[PDB]
């Protein structure tokens, strides 16, 4: 059915103001760009977007500026993504699907997240995934120390789908042990009989950081 | 000091005439734009282009389309990627660095060439490589086995640079007791004592192969 999503803006970091989703993709923010994909999706019922308290203000000009339908909240977030992400799940309000999704990746699809959410719904959790295309190897001082097997090996993107449920717990049993996650996928990972399914997404769903990624991202618009 | 590159372009495999290198960026072959780099590149020695006997008569015909001062040979090879690049590295006529190079990576800049140069020089291996910026998961039929730890990962790119007897040998070893590496460097990792060093490059140092890709080609271009 439906879902809420939450998105770290916290910037795991920048000085209040200079937020990295505040570059501007042809004239717009990068964080609006990515917000109109949620606003336009039928299924999406609220974005929760986690920021620092400082940044508030600049949140609030910002969406005042770009009025949407949808209902976005913003809220407090710590100081890791971890914490932060948790925090935007704590203002879920009753038991649903639950995406978290990079505030730095616009060109996500509709398709892709319609296919996340029946993989949550199915079987609890789901992740956006692309093969890995290139040789990878461990690397110590300038130094190769092993090359890592490529045949099964998926580059991880977003937005990740879950029942809160689950997340909640994977979020509360990694924080009363002070486990330190990558991804939120890595926390239901962690839980005894934790399992994570893929679905597999598009090499045009790009995180945008770097100025070589707005030239990436033109590209991928103008197409 | 100066080098030959072997530029494997059998297709590791389309029909004759159909070789991905053909694709057309900007109106000229993709191979094209990678030839032109080491042609304007005043210590290549030498271009070895490594083909399928049945392709020559279209490669030929491309090279004269496009002449080109530097020395280019046309020289044929197997069945797999490994075989042909050693069969490329058996017309290198004296002890040299050499570098293998992807013909479908148009955008390697002399910088990153030189260093490698140097690299390789000095300690007998190089390739260039980018840090692993995604998260990334072992996958078994759509389902996450693991999460495989991101801190010294590398994503692989070409040139590789070697000292010729060096890559020869590992090629030789590699060959007389039927092991299948990736790339060149996982021969010469394969060998007892043999090391190989990174140089870090650049992430628009991009292979084309898709038409999503050939997009993120004529905005590198562009800019």
């Amino acid at each position: 059915m439906s879902y809420d999503v939450v998105i770290p803006a916290a910037g795991q970091r920048m000085k209040a103001g200079r937020n990295k989703l505040f570059i501007e993709l042809k004239g717009d923010p990068v964080i609006i760009h990515t917000l109109r994909v949620f606003d336009s999706h039928r299924q999406c019922d609220k974005i929760i977007l986690v920021i620092n308290e400082q940044e508030r203000e600049h949140f609030q000009q910002l969406l005042s500026d770009y009025p949407f339908q949808t209902s976005i909240e913003l809220v407090a977030g710590g100081d890791e993504r971890q914490h932060s992400v948790y925090k935007g799940l704590k203002a879920v309000k009753q038991e649903k699907i639950v995406l978290v999704h990079d505030g730095a990746r616009p060109f996500i699809k509709h398709e892709q997240i319609d296919e996340l959410i029946a993989e949550a719904e199915q079987t609890g959790a789901a992740i956006l995934a692309v093969p890995v295309k290139d040789t990878i190897k461990r690397v110590q001082d300038l130094q190769v120390s092993e090359t890592i097997e490529r045949s099964s090996l998926w580059a991880v993107q977003t937005p990740q789908a879950f029942r809160l449920s689950l997340l909640m717990k994977a979020h509360a049993e990694a924080e009363r042990k002070g486990f330190l996650g990558t991804d939120d996928a890595s926390l239901v990972e962690q839980m005894e009989g934790g399992s994570v399914r893929v679905v597999e997404g598009s090499y045009t769903n790009i995180k945008l950081t770097t100025p070589d990624d707005l030239t990436s991202a033109e590209a991928i618009m103008e197409s």
